[PDB]
């Protein structure tokens, strides 16, 4: 459908969203509305490099930037019939001054918050729609856009270690006044 490594990028978005789903209290053995999921599971071999880089980079950015995380889910919790229109509103809002470091880094928080709000509303049937539509349009062109070498190669190179680089409060500072 798009790219040859689509399975790798689709697995990354689905891995963070699958980890957060269970982190709230979701068990695969809970049978939550006849839930099982079994068809070409993720983790083709290792995927531990990027998984650890996303968990460390996303834990630090979420723990240092939980301000907009709440406003994101508080503006678009979950609808009974999501669409591209809703996805365009969240993307156009984050794309106003944030790409990759803010669009993607915050996207993991948007997909995890929308998934937990649907499962609690019995709307888990839409979680596969929002997760596929978001993971598709993301890896489609949003992956090769900036995540190409400045994301996959940057995350594997730095090991997804971005704590002080995010806060931007540990540089030379002092520009005016």
């Amino acid at each position: 459908m798009s790219m040859a490594m689509s399975q790798s990028n689709r697995e990354l978005v689905v891995d963070f969203l699958s980890y957060k789903l269970s982190q709230k209290g979701y068990s695969w053995s809970q049978f939550s509305d006849v839930e099982e999921n079994r068809t070409e599971a993720p983790e083709g071999t290792e995927s531990e490099a990027v998984k650890q880089a996303l968990r460390e980079a996303g834990d630090e950015f979420e723990l240092r930037y939980r301000r907009a995380f709440s406003d994101l889910t508080s503006q678009l919790h979950i609808t009974p019939g999501t669409a591209y229109q809703s996805f365009e509103q969240v993307v156009n809002e984050l794309f106003r001054d944030g790409v990759n470091w803010g669009r993607i880094v915050a996207f993991f928080s948007f997909g995890g918050a929308l998934c937990v709000e649907s499962v609690d509303k019995e709307m888990q049937v839409l979680v596969s729609r929002i997760a596929a539509w978001m993971a598709t349009y993301l890896n489609d062109h949003l992956e090769p856009w900036i995540q190409e070498n400045g994301g996959w190669d940057t995350f594997v190179e730095l090991y997804g270690n971005n704590a002080a680089a995010e806060s931007r409060k540990g540089q030379e500072r002092l520009e005016h006044h």
